[PDB]
């Protein structure tokens, strides 16, 4: 798919370019597509995506720097001061100096301000402006060059929303993944609306069924009350601890709550994650159209490259010539359709990739035996039952990397999936030779290659090779999952930050106190990461609320977990479970298929 | 679908009612369908299923009859005895005397040998006696005749068992839903293979990573206890409790548990789903096209009663005399197939069941306002702003039921699963009238028929539509769910009664007391059963597994909530949330093809 194709070459060249670029999945801008004189335009765009590792390092920098700046209620004078990081319960990673915090954001805004602006150097002025994208992230950077400026001058801040802002505008995955998220929503609330029915219904039953009753009386004191309890019930993470009274005065009335954790969860639950489940079919159906005509676009534009006359024919003389400049430097009359039918086509039984310019078959089995041998050589040595054999395995790990580079080249070496990762993990080895025992973790991390093997086995190959491709393709949920994490942290810190402290004498009885859940606070940015964390699992998660219920006095606190709970669990962990049996169903057709 | 037809008719009459039988979905035995004679042997088994409410009234009561046994550790010599139920934290039921027992055991095994010998008046004996099911039956019966007389005489008790069996066999549906499962379980056993080598596997890397810390000398302690630990950890239902330590000792150990516990819900947990459900789906489509096979086999002996003279033919006067006896009772040369053919798409496309021998719109309306007005009738009236009031609309929904049984007659009536329920609750309701404030809850059991009118609003209609079809189709799976817990629970009273009382003194050193669970014990059926549902549930689940561990002293005692886990949760949960999706999807595209 070469740049100098694209750039320099001559017509069939360009269109034999194209072709590589959409049927490897890479779309040029179609403010590049639709113009005549692309190549100069195109010339810009390979050098700007030539720096890729140069703008994600600068956006992976600045999400970052979220975790390492001081909190906000630590610069307002507290005594004691967060010097004292056991009286507040903090944790372990550096607070930055304001010079620090100087330096690193005039770096990384320096290096945004080229990235966001660069593209107005193939996209000419009026396209840029003209771009939604472009002005939203045009705001982004001003927002955070004001806040900058208003510190380098020396009840909240902005900064921190807007890095994470800038990180999912920043990588096209995490836009699609909103973009698609953004279809499911009015669905959503629809049943969103049925589940607030059947809580505030259900509640009235047992408000009313208990008035008189120690339920009544301990747990069901109001409809409040009683909506509150029945919500969390609704997670089953306070069963049975919520109905204990009621069945110390009558077991009977374990046959309410029985009915009502049944239907919530058998019925209700499952119903909403149908619901996700068919609205994210129908999103990733659109969104799969919508590469596809991408793929048409610039098979289209390459045929406006071959056809100068506009009669919208070629002949045979100009195909051989296309062919040749396909079937030797990437794998009657054409129109404008069945030049892309053939050539998808070709694309789908000719086409094999040549290796770029510049290994025997037991090799494999070679490495597997002796990886093997060095994982019953760690086992062996764990039980002590040899630093120079965990050195000698280091270095046929390194002469495989060596070779394998040396025979494909790395051009082609580093487009396997599995050994771009065998290669990070070798050399995060050798750079361990810095002169402990944590190499054993990396070696073992190779080990792990060992279950590829199980591959071979047929009751095994479907389940192993969907969660070899569900690694890479969660990655986008996953990662809008930590966005929102993110941001939920930010506000967490903003409003709840140093309430939990040795000094607070409220907090001894708040049960956060008790189940000595102290470390997971929110007076620190990982503080609240981990917390959060501990909340997405679900895991005695009301402790949290009601704990910070407790230290805040009042009930809009648990606002925060309530719409925590709605947005991540309801939704995305459900578009999470739909992604995963898909992609299992999907390779069930694929061997389907094989057979 | 009548009986006489069948019994007494002439040939276009009996194949008439064959239809008619096929097309709703009742088969006949193929002991019956293949007889060459449809009389004296379809005579007694009408009779036979003239009697289905005697025997399924047996079949309940035989199940039952666990929940009123006295606990056999009763029958030890405790001291104090178990009439001292406090000291025992035992349930309200009461348990049957030695009387009272042989009476019912006596009673239900005089219905149960009737049951289940009778089928030889219509089956022959060499049919009835090559018969794999009445084989496994007559074994049941003889068990349970040996255990009556063992005790009328006067380690374990087998009885309880045994009337689980029977009762599974007694129902189609749950013998259906076992056959089913039977087909999943050697898929189900290869995930497990691999479920158990990730827990082996993170087992060990957790143990060597933390071996020298306080992890290691407090939780991780041994490779066992680590396993056991972890394997909790899977569950989520001890997050963060179980790595707190670490986490004090080191805030990056959070990102070992992290990982862990994405993999194993995200990934692990959700493809086991994924299998099930895949599995779940081959085995249902197995069981509709067998299904079909009967139809088909009852379609064609209405085919060789009407070509009695074997001509492999009918001819247009035969096929109008049939088309009379069907369209005017029940509702050109043709062959084996084409009549089959024929008749289905004339159950497609034409057939609307005609009503039985011996209403506008507005009525619908009516009851609907009537209704409404009773629900704002009971809010107010619970929040005090009549029980002439209620004894009115009482009134009224009586005279609505028998309204409505005048205009269609009970056999139309009685055959919309609505409003058999609203007979049920209007006659619960005025045998309620023996002069109670209860009836508030009888009357809103019905006031929840005003939620299908949100089946009006398109929004919902999906939803509601297919939680109204979940409430019956859903029955044989929960059903088989609860026979599995009624068995674990007669081991568990087996195993574990007893144990739990004031004087053990290391019961108050065991969570179990700490968590206040004291009544959620084993020592009686009841107790068992909501026990049970809180394992079920997963609230908090391992505190049982602690406690009785430590009760027991032997971690053999694991062995049971382990398997429970294993059987229930990952397997029979999972094949309810399948079950619950693939009717969701079922709705959507009948309103894709109803639109
Ligand atoms: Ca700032
Ligand atoms: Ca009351
Ligand atoms: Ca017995
Ligand atoms: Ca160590
Ligand atoms: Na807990």
């Amino acid at each position: 798919r070469r740049s100098e194709a694209i750039t320099h070459g001559t017509p069939f060249q360009k269109a034999a370019a194209l072709v590589d670029l959409a049927e490897d999945g890479i779309g040029l801008p179609v403010e590049i597509l639709d113009q005549s004189s692309f190549g100069e335009s195109a010339r810009y765009y390979f050098i700007f995506t030539r720096l890729d590792l140069i703008w994600s390092l600068n956006y992976f920098a600045l999400l970052f720097l979220n975790f390492f700046e001081q909190p906000l209620w630590c610069e307002k004078n507290p005594k004691p001061s967060c010097k004292d990081r056991d009286y507040y319960y903090l944790g372990e990673l550096p607070y930055l100096t304001n010079a620090e915090s100087i330096i690193y954001e005039v770096i990384t805004l320096a290096i945004l301000l080229v990235h966001t602006f660069f593209p107005i150097s193939y996209e000419g002025s009026r396209i840029f402006w003209t771009s939604r994208l472009n002005l939203v992230k045009v705001a982004c950077v001003v927002i955070l060059f004001v806040d900058v400026l208003v510190d380098f001058l020396y009840p909240f801040r902005i900064a921190p929303y807007v890095r994470v802002i800038i990180f999912i505008l920043s990588i096209r995955e995490l836009r699609d993944t909103l973009v698609l998220l953004s279809g499911m929503l009015g669905t959503y609330l629809n049943i969103l609306a049925l589940w607030m029915l059947f809580l505030l219904f259900a509640s009235w039953i047992a408000f009313v069924m208990f008035e008189d009753t120690q339920q009544g009386l301990t747990v069901f004191t109001s409809y409040g009350a009683t909506l509150y309890q029945m919500f969390i019930l609704f997670t089953t993470s306070n069963n049975p601890d919520v109905w204990i009274p009621a069945y110390k005065s009558s077991r009977w009335s374990s046959v309410f709550f029985v009915l009502y954790v049944l239907i919530g969860v058998y019925f209700v639950t499952n119903l909403i994650l149908a619901v996700v489940y068919d609205s994210f079919k129908e999103q990733l159906a659109k969104q799969v159209s919508g590469m596809d005509q991408m793929k048409r676009r610039m098979l289209e534009k390459a045929f406006g490259l071959i056809d100068s006359d506009k009669n919208g024919e070629i002949d045979k003389n100009q195909c051989i010539k296309l062919f040749e400049q396909l079937t030797n430097y990437r794998t009657f009359k054409i129109n404008k359709d069945e030049f892309a039918d053939l050539c998808q086509a070709i694309a789908l039984r000719f086409q094999k990739e040549e290796v770029p310019s510049l290994r025997s078959p037991n090799f494999g089995y070679a490495i597997s035996f002796i990886l093997i041998i060095n994982f019953i050589a760690v086992v062996v040595e764990t039980t002590l039952n040899w630093q120079v054999a965990e050195f000698v395995f280091g270095w046929i790990y390194v002469l495989e990397m060596a070779l394998k580079i040396y025979t494909y080249g790395f051009e082609n070496y580093w487009r396997e999936g599995a050994n771009r990762f065998d290669f990070l993990v070798t050399w995060v080895i050798v750079i361990g030779e810095t002169a402990g025992e944590w190499i054993r973790y990396l070696l073992l991390a190779r080990m792990l290659r060992l279950i590829r093997l199980l591959m071979n086995v047929q009751r095994y190959r479907a389940f192993i090779a969907t969660f070899i491709t569900l690694i890479p393709s969660l990655m986008p949920y996953l990662g809008t999952i930590f966005c929102v994490l993110c941001i939920y942290c930010s506000i967490g810190v903003q409003v709840f930050g140093g309430l939990v402290n040795a000094g607070n004498k409220k907090l001894f009885e708040t049960e956060l106190a008790e189940d000595d859940y102290l470390l997971f606070n929110f007076n620190d940015y990982p503080n609240g990461m981990v917390t959060l964390f501990n909340l997405l699992v679900m895991g005695n998660w009301q402790v949290w609320m009601e704990s910070y219920k407790d230290l805040t006095g009042t009930w809009w606190s648990i606002t925060y977990f309530v719409s925590f709970y709605v947005i991540t669990i309801l939704l995305l962990l459900n578009l999470v479970v739909a992604f995963v049996l898909e992609a299992f169903f999907t390779e069930l057709d694929l061997e389907e298929e094989e057979k």
